[PDB]
């Protein structure tokens, strides 16, 4: 029924509404994680059994981190230890146990541990900022696109990756800078929901810019290894789930580090 | 004469919190140098990631006083560096994969004495490390003398259900001794007489998985030994392998059964 836009229009609002409660964010993350991991793990394994177990592990973290332990390091270790254990049992080949753990390992840090960073950002910095981080990336990719088509080269992106320029990243940086008075006072004049200060603007942009840049390149290197141009096919809009959030993954952690440094405690 | 000098050094490093960090960072240089060197024999490569692995404890404990932040900075830095050095994409994967298992298993896991120290008293901190030294010993005698019902698979050496049980008992027993010899001696709080079983069970069960994981990890790279940094037969990673799993799991247990420190 003229499907691409009947549902490319559906997504955007869904995500945001999930920022309503802390418990809600966990829900989206755990959900984004099932898909994201399903793809990164399925590239290393096409076994009926295997894939699924580790994929369930990857998604379990947010709920364990936020709801059970209210501490991150403990579950991170339980999930990784459980993994290695399981692998020893399933893969009877030793040199192959390595490969599955290596995959599970990159999956854990990059996908699960990184994406889960909205969790601390949410509670420690207000859902407001939480939503700002995720969107700044949606905005970075857009501003870098126009400025990219029109402002030419001094390309940073290698063979295997798509195409990304120093000039192209700068535009997206600016677009983010500008995007935030708008977000800032439209969120602060509107409602007294504390957001980042007018002085922590540059860094946030710089990381949303520089991290998204590295996250996409890492993925292309990650993709190219497994041989595909696309990460996986779980999604409608062209490009799979991991592909959508790749740059975001690096951004969030680094950006939390920045906030933690410049916005103290807001709770 | 390596076996006489070592034992006391380690312990003396439990004198201060800042000291423990020192040993960890140090144990880490060696431990990582070996696990990373098995994936890379490049002059350049190895060294950078090895420095990253060792940086964590100092960042975790002294700078951030929070673990998640440095863990991510070190892993992000790693991926960045790799992209620059390894111009081959399918090869960038391998180095990150290696660096990745190195980060979680060696650095993130060994660093667990850090929380255990501040949140549970250097006393217990020292108990965790030693319980393993003791587990391997008690499992050895009981192992030689009590034979089959083998848990260990092809690739690993040879380990038995009976063998692990003895080491469990040995640990159980080892702790009144540690307990009241540390509590009647000096009022330095240690684990309660009721959190004994779990601690043993994990020191037993985790050390068992950590050594098997390493043999699978060793066998992949083709060596019988992890690396040659050390005097006594067996390299650094080989010494601490089982410990690695134990500490985290054991902290989880303490955190559950010993609450908090003043
Ligand atoms: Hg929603
Ligand atoms: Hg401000
Ligand atoms: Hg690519
Ligand atoms: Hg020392
Ligand atoms: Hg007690
Ligand atoms: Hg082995
Ligand atoms: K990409
Ligand atoms: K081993
Ligand atoms: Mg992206
Ligand atoms: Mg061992």
């Amino acid at each position: 029924l003229k499907t691409r836009v009947i549902t490319a229009s559906v997504v955007a609002p869904f995500v945001v509404l999930c920022f309503v409660s802390y418990e809600s964010l966990i829900g989206l993350v755990s959900a984004i994680l099932i898909l994201a991991g399903y793809e990164l793990i399925t590239l290393e394994m096409k076994e009926r059994d295997a894939r699924f177990f580790y994929v369930i592990l990857l998604a379990l973290y947010p709920v364990l981190y936020g709801l059970v332990f209210e501490e991150p390091t403990q579950p991170l270790s339980i999930l990784f230890i459980t993994g290695v254990v399981f692998s020893l049992i399933t893969d009877k080949d030793p040199s192959q146990v390595f490969k599955t753990v290596a995959a599970f390992s990159i999956a854990l840090i990059y996908v699960t541990f990184f994406l889960s960073f909205f969790l601390p950002i949410y509670r420690d910095f207000g859902a407001a900022n939480a939503l700002l981080v995720l969107t700044s990336t949606w905005v970075f990719d857009s501003f870098a696109y126009f400025t990219g088509l029109k402002f030419g080269r001094t390309r940073i992106s290698p063979r295997y990756s798509p195409r990304k320029s120093l000039e192209g990243v700068i535009g997206g940086f600016l677009g983010v800078v500008i995007y935030t008075f708008l977000y800032r006072l439209v969120v602060n004049d509107l409602l007294s929901v504390n957001v980042i200060c007018f002085r922590t603007f540059l860094p946030f942009a710089a990381t949303v810019a520089i991290m998204d840049t590295f996250g996409d390149i890492f993925e292309c290197a990650l993709k190219r290894h497994y041989g595909v141009k696309d990460s996986g096919k779980t999604l409608p809009g062209h490009g799979g789930m991991l592909d959508r959030i790749d740059g975001l993954l690096f951004v969030a952690p680094v950006s939390y580090i920045v906030f933690k440094i410049l916005e103290g405690v807001v709770r």
